[PDB]
């Protein structure tokens, strides 16, 4: 999911105060962690996923795969924390509309 900068900046601000709800280990993007990311997105829409790897390229590939498989938007990668957003029918999270 691709959102505008405006949209991402808004989401980044709502995210500051959140603590991560999923830790993705150095073993990588397994089906089990993918399923947990799905549940977290369904429950909160905007979440923080801590990614264990220290290797930039690897972190990148993992993030790209999460985006493609889940349809969520990569709001921003901050250090080891990936901020992801995907709406649910309930629309829990706010957003500027374009």
């Amino acid at each position: 999911m691709d959102l505008s900068t405006k949209q991402k900046q808004h989401l980044k601000g709502l995210a500051h105060p959140l603590k991560p709800v999923v830790l993705l280990g150095s073993n990588g993007l397994t089906e089990g962690v993918l399923a947990e990311i799905e549940q977290a997105l369904e429950h909160h829409e905007l979440i923080k996923v801590k990614i264990a790897t220290e290797d930039r390229e690897t972190k990148t590939l993992i993030v790209e795969a999460i985006v493609r498989e889940t349809g969520a938007c990569n709001v921003q990668v901050i250090g080891k924390t990936l901020v992801l957003y995907r709406p649910t029918k309930e629309r829990k999270i706010s957003l500027p509309l374009e």
